[PDB]
């Protein structure tokens, strides 16, 4: 995927956006910003640019779901990437967030192999 595609990585605590950003610079992609909610993140997205978003699920003033159904329902962004990377386990939040048009979802923790490889799936899905 062209290295320079620029990422937008969401999740409400630090930690969880260090280790997805780091991951992301060894992948080859440097081109990352961060945010902190759903809000933040449309934001930040209205200030276009943006070519794939990486979130979390669970976190105040708008959540994962409510982020990717936000995206998705907008014409200017409704086929943006979205990759859910969240501790959100059970079966029926997979098929929430698959239903509400999410690309992947990866469950926490992760290892670096599980990251590249569900990115990689969404690149080849999407011609990336
Ligand atoms: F709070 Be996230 F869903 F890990
Ligand atoms: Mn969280």
């Amino acid at each position: 995927a062209d290295k320079e595609l620029k990422f937008l990585v969401v999740d409400d605590f630090s930690t969880m956006r260090r280790i997805v950003r780091n991951l992301l610079k060894e992948l080859g992609f440097n081109n990352v910003e961060e945010a902190e909610d759903g809000v933040d993140a449309l934001n930040k997205l209205q200030a276009g640019g943006y070519g794939f978003v990486i979130s979390d699920w669970r976190m105040p003033n708008m959540d994962g779901l409510e982020l990717l159904k936000t995206i998705r329902a907008d014409g200017a962004m409704s086929a943006l990437p979205v990759l859910m990377v969240t501790a959100e386990a059970k079966k029926e939040n997979i098929i929430a967030a698959a239903q509400a048009g999410a690309s992947g979802y990866v469950v926490k923790p992760f290892t670096a192999a599980t990251l590249e490889e569900k990115l990689n799936k969404i690149f080849e899905k999407l011609g990336m």
